[PDB]
């Protein structure tokens, strides 16, 4: 059908529908007249496999040949979502199977549509992990994704009676046919125990053993027969686990309960003892491993230059004491040797500022699960405050300020200071996010090693985030462009030179359209919801938080609302509003603002006068799968956290690249974006930084802001007296009293800012072709933002390893 | 190399040797250069499987358009062992796949070693079973084996310090090519709850649920082309269940339980509920897909016509109060019709005489779990009981001897009495057992309705159990006779013929000394214990249990040595006596005698005076694999439990099919045995079930025999003074006590008799020739216990079906 999805070749086609029947028929055990559309699927996915285990083999054959630098990303999320099409996709199969299937009379999409997302994170962090895997394969380098195959993943959310609800992700139900079960590598971990010392050094015995068994997954990279690996370790009891005698097999169970759920908190920290060994056991299996791999390659030395461990923020901290561990314990290095080839090892990335995020573990936890790792973190404490003192002699706070142990109520190890104190590198994941970092919660540690802090701005893949989820977009662009752009995001500046294009402004219009067609379909059969597909699609997609506001976006839309009211007979823009994402489920007031956005749309999808003019949706179960449906429908593209609290965003940048324009603050990469496009093609508004600070100081009177506005005020007054709760008047009292009285995120100080910008937006709107070329002048500059680019900087910058375009052998 | 094995064709090895290479690279993602055995072994699973395909989705079809009676049997013990051999030789594979591997530079047997049992059950019940089901393919029958997948089998058991150590039997660690996951015939099964009458009947209300999903097994008919099914369910927790978010997904593990092991008592009853939950679990899934297939075929009528459930034991007797739950409340038939359709599906088989073995669930428990069901089973009581009355009028005592329900300290439901009330037939498994329980424990059932009660004597599949175990001895009959007594054992008749053939003699005798060095071999390298390939293999295999009386077998082995001791240059018959099997993990005395068995080897193995003349050898972990190996080894075969107590046995026919003579008494199947092969060419010794009863109205006293045998006298000092435990004088002290007074089984009252008939063997021994010539009149009368006999039994007399030796198209 379309160019960018490869040749239909006769050879490929005939090949591909016989390895289909041989799958159905022996792998499956079914024939054309019991098989479902479950089984055709499956069927499909043996096929399509197939084809990358020739590649794969002897991509870790060379690696093992040509002995580079290998490049562990170590993660205790990994969100992948869908892994088909993007299989397909790298492997320029997708034309081919279309028409295959096609010929056996069926419908690939329809087939797609019945695997399950790998929901194996939370959101961004997890995300962000999965396009690096993505870009680490395109760019040819021998890296390895290294975390946890959780039974369970992220909880699917349904909301009932405008409340969520949580069920289990039993995502491996039917079986992953995208998973090697490798049985033979399997290692032990080990928990608990005491500390031995001896004339030779201390002894970890009495330990109590959890088995770590791999599962390989693939990670084919786009068309240069480079497949790399994703190692995710599952908890298996030994054989003489607790060995009356069926309670004995009964509680293999407790070992085994280690890989079986995700933790669905987001930016928030909990100190369960369940989660620090996850956190352990995915960083003790992994190290083996790498061990093992390095001495197949006695001289120690050498470690840095043939490996690097990623440490994705600070979850896989234990890393450091354990690597040092293994050395000063197992290997018989001195302290000194051990330590200088841990740091220049570990690289730590930041993926925070909120305080409540940092994880902080209280010491008698560590002192039960791990008495060794204690141990080596109180001599590392000691040795880098014995470098602070030399430093900065006297200044005793600064002592006290760095320390890796928080005293107090419990005492606590701050795993983000181990973390600088063990890495050669420590980067931020936007500009402002890193300069943040400098100047205020590393001010300290910056101020000791200038040389360790850098910047890593966030990419998306351009693979998932516009190929395989927008091939109408990604077709226009090729017949005037070519191709190269997909594994060379930059080329997309030459799209500048047809913002004049008529023809081109008609077709960036029609795919737009197009896609809309197809959500607003979407949601009618899949959800019986009836929306206006010539509306403004104004979507906010991402996890439920107060610093990202949802709150704001609820008051505008209540404003129009009440503006409607006001003045029935007069002409707005048409809206629809989309709001979606998962609220942690502790997480009370997250929970309160979903049931708000609920209410918000009983009371306006019904009310005669409203008609179709403005309508308000909450996308339920928000997730990988539906992110590649609604942001290609997207007009406008809402990212307006409170600035300085989104350390950079990913979603900002796939609506940037899929044809939306973008309402935000001066946050994360926002700031980034906007200069990219220029700030003339972005709907910039709210306080920046500095102005937030000024308020802080001053001190934010959310009281002062409700006296002034008029409009705000009613609002308040119709949450307060249950206009949008007649049946429990009082329910939303909760938020009122956060915002007038507890707002950490100074809602109210954007509201009328962020009001006059969506007047703006609405302005715009009203013309088609002015509204084109703006997005034309974004899509044509959100090159900076692929992953590859992110990637090949890490490379570089903090791994020391060139990244290769260069095919592998077919 | 050998016949039977089939054809190795030109066409066949080629295309064998580039589907296992296929599945090296596609299945198992490996090369030539990493490949381990293991890896070896799942290529030649796989390529053998794919064969089955065709065959199983024919056979399947087949059934579907013809539409015959369907033969369901029930079972919680299906004991398997290894599946790959068994595959080839059903389906005239093995000489072709020998060949492949070989070219392929790989010899077959030592990936047959690689591949684990699948020990699904205890003993003589669960092989039972398995035999049972290759019978039933082998004489096309529609016939489904139901049961359960569990998680964890039977124990490995670990001898240490020569005391029994349990572990977990991880069977599906490395997984199972010899399954396929069904998951979208997942079902549900309800618990707990509560019942609400209404108008219209009964409603069973507010249960827990836990869902069913299914696994299906192929089993091959020989050379038939025939595949039926062997479908196990397992446990899934739904989706919302329990559904603080953490800890509900981590309690999905309780209904998970349900499946996770099997209970490693047998004739031994304990009233757990887990148990009772694994019965209804069972019964539950299995009778709705029962139905949902009939009725893919609203007039029940027809049900008994289309449908049989073989109940194996009393563990899947809630399949009659289920059936009428379905039927009564769910169809709205009335109770009448219900009932008589009920009767006329249901068929039960008793396994056990042992009181101790009954089936006797505590009512508060039904209660509690099945609130329903009870009310059912008070209901087929009272209606059972006014037949009874009504046909004995005034036995009063008669009414509470038969009633379901015993009163007492706690009430109890008699499950047996519920099986022969809602059966059309009740059989026991040797003519023996079978007249034992119409004289005694069924008596009053019997004079009710004499009809119900019939013999089905044992049997055991020829095809594992010569063909498979015995190639050698196959080979040798085959040239002889030919082929085809491998499905009609009784053709081995034609073998008496040869009973004075010397070319024949020295053939049977070379067989076996080549499968007692092959085994002597086995013993050295995998366990590094040396014996006397010339000796005489005395063994003993089985369940460890007081009335099968290894114990008596100890005495013997005692009296020897210290004969021995008394005249040390003496001549005598050289033996190896080696005795294995499983004692239950709560069964204290169990775990006394394998003490006891090591503890007289410790002593016997080290006296140099004993020489390579005498040897005792523990065989650790006995299970099918081993049976497969031990059994055509061995020349004597230990089958003394007392009379009256062993139902059937069938390790018994395993060794006369394998050239072994037999030394027991007329217990069991013995009695049959004898009788075929003539009391001449047997063993029989010590009292029959008579002298047993005349016995016991007596009294029996063990001191008596302690009196007046000086032989027994020595050896009871012996243990008691601390002979075979000199660190630790008394630790057979629990053993002598029992002996002396607490003997149940009557040890000592067949010791004379035993040790006499035990030197007869020795005399026979010496002369090769006359042994060989009534081994040949043992093997050439072994036709009648063949499974095929004992289901063409079943299925004219119980089921109302024909077999058939027809060949389905290939
Ligand atoms: O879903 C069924 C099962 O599939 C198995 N895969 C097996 S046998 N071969 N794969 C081969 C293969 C080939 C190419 C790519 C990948 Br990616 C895997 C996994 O080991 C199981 O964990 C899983 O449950
Ligand atoms: O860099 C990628 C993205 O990372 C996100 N960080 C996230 S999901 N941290 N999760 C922290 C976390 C997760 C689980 C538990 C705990 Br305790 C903290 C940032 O908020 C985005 O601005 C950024 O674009
Ligand atoms: O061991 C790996 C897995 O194998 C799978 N088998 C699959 S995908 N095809 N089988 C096809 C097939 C064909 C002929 C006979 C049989 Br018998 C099965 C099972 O569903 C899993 O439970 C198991 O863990
Ligand atoms: O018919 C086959 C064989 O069956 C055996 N019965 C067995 S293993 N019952 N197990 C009963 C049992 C099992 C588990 C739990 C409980 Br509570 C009882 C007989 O002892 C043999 O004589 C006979 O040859």
């Amino acid at each position: 059908q379309i160019s960018v999805r490869g040749l239909a070749g006769v050879e490929n086609v005939t090949e591909l529908k016989k390895n289909f029947n041989r799958h159905l028929h022996f792998t499956l055990v079914k024939d054309r007249n019991v098989a479902t559309p479950r089984d055709y699927y499956f069927a499909l996915a043996h096929t399509v496999r197939d084809h990358l285990v020739g590649r794969w083999i002897r991509t870790q054959q060379h690696y093992y040949e040509k002995d580079p630098k290998r490049i562990y990303y170590l993660s205790l999320e990994f969100y992948m979502g869908r892994t088909l099409q993007n299989t397909m996709v790298n492997l320029a199969l997708e034309n081919a199977c279309d028409e295959a299937t096609y010929q056996l009379g069926l419908d690939m999409e329809e087939l797609e549509e019945i695997e399950e997302d790998a929901g194996l994170g939370n959101g961004g962090l997890g995300r962000l992990a999965a396009c690096f895997l993505d870009s680490m394969a395109t760019l040819g380098l021998a890296a390895y994704g290294y975390g946890i195959r959780y039974e369970f993943g992220i909880f699917n959310q349904k909301i009932c009676g405008g409340w969520q609800m949580e069920e289990a992700d039993d995502w491996l139900r039917y079986g992953n046919p995208w998973e090697k079960a490798r049985p033979e590598f399997t290692l032990p971990v080990h928990f608990y125990g005491r500390v031995e010392h001896t004339s030779q050094g201390a002894k970890w015995v009495d330990t109590q053993v959890v088995l770590a068994m791999p599962y390989d997954t693939p990670v084919p990279g786009y068309r240069n027969n480079v497949v790399n690996t994703m190692r995710l370790w599952s908890a298996k009891a030994p054989n003489d686990f607790n060995l009356g005698y069926i309670q004995a097999v009964l509680d293999r169970n407790l070992a085994e309960n280690i890989s079986r759920v995700l933790y669905p908190n987001d930016n928030f920290f909990e100190g369960k003892e369940l989660r620090l060994k996850q956190e352990y056991f995915v960083v003790a299996a992994t190290l083996q491993d790498i061990i093992r791999r390095f001495k197949s390659s006695t001289n120690f030395d050498a470690f840095p230059d043939k490996v690097a461990i990623q440490l994705n923020d600070t979850h896989p901290s234990l890393a450091i004491p354990e690597l040092m561990r293994v050395l000063v314990d197992l290997e018989r290095l001195d302290w000194d040797k051990a330590w200088e080839v841990t740091v220049k090892t570990c690289a730590y990335t930041n993926h925070t500022v909120l305080p409540e995020a940092l994880e902080r573990w209280p010491v008698h936890l560590l002192e039960t699960l791990l008495p060794r790792h204690l141990q080596i973190i109180y001599e590392i404490n000691q040795r880098f405050l014995n470098r602070v003192a030399a430093a900065f002699p006297g200044d005793v706070d600064r002592l006290r300020r760095m320390s890796l142990v928080e005293e107090g109520a419990v005492k606590r190890i701050n795993m983000a200071h181990l973390c600088i104190a063990g890495s050669h590198a420590v980067n931020g994941v936007a500009r402002i996010h890193s300069e943040i970092l400098k100047k205020t919660i590393f001010k300290d540690f910056y101020e000791l090693e200038p040389h360790k802090f850098q910047n890593k701005t966030n990419g998306i893949t351009p693979r998932r985030w516009l190929v395989l989820c927008n091939p109408g977009l990604a077709e226009i662009i090729a017949e005037r462009i070519g191709e190269e752009y997909i594994s060379d995001l930059d080329q997309l500046r030459k799209l500048l030179s047809y913002v004049d294009d008529e023809a081109f402004i008609r077709d960036v219009a029609k795919v737009k359209q197009e896609n809309k067609l197809k959500f607003a379909a979407y949601l009618e059969r899949e959800y019986k919801v009836h929306i206006n597909p010539n509306s403004l699609f104004d979507v906010q997609v991402k996890r439920i938080h107060e610093y990202k506001r949802q709150l704001l976006n609820c008051l505008h839309v209540i404003t129009l609302y009440n503006r409607i009211k006001k003045e029935p007979n007069k002409f707005v823009v048409p809206r629809t509003v989309m709001i979606g994402g998962k609220a942690a489920p502790g997480y009370h007031m997250a929970k309160m603002i979903i049931k708000l956005i609920t209410a918000i749309g009983d009371v306006v999808n019904h009310d005669p006068v409203v008609g179709d003019r403005l309508r308000v949706i909450f996308l339920e179960n928000y997730r990988v799968s539906l992110a590649e449906k609604v942001i290609p429908a997207a007009d406008l593209s809402e990212q307006i956290s409170t600035a300085g609290t989104e350390a950079s965003g990913t979603g900002n940048m796939k609506f940037m690249l899929n044809g939306a324009l973008t309402i935000g603050t001066m946050d994360g990469a926002n700031v980034e974006m906007a200069e990219e496009a220029g700030e003339e093609n972005f709907f910039i508004f709210g306080m920046r930084v500095e102005d937030v600070d000024r308020l802080d100081q001053r001190g934010y009177n959310a009281q002062e802001y409700y006296d002034r506005i008029p409009e705000l005020r009613q609002i308040i007054e119709q949450l307060s007296s249950g206009f949008f709760s007649p049946k429990q008047p009082d329910l939303f009292k909760d938020i009122v009293n956060m915002l007038m009285h507890h707002d950490r995120f100074k809602v109210f100080a954007d509201y009328e800012e962020y009001v006059k910008c969506q007047e703006r937006v609405s302005a715009l709107y009203k013309n088609p072709r002015e509204w084109t070329r703006m997005v034309i002048r974004n899509i044509a500059t959100s090159g900076k933002f692929s992953s590859d680019r992110t990637i090949a900087q890490y490379a570089r910058e903090i791994w020391g390893v060139e990244p290769s375009r260069q095919r592998l052998p077919a």
